[PDB]
């Protein structure tokens, strides 16, 4: 009902692009 990324998917999705976020400033 209520998930469409696991732990682990948010983890791996959110971090990672957090990081691409991040670069937007280098």
């Amino acid at each position: 009902k209520k998930k469409k990324q696991s732990w682990y998917a948010a983890a791996g999705d959110a971090i990672v692009s957090f990081g691409e976020g991040f670069l937007n400033a280098w």
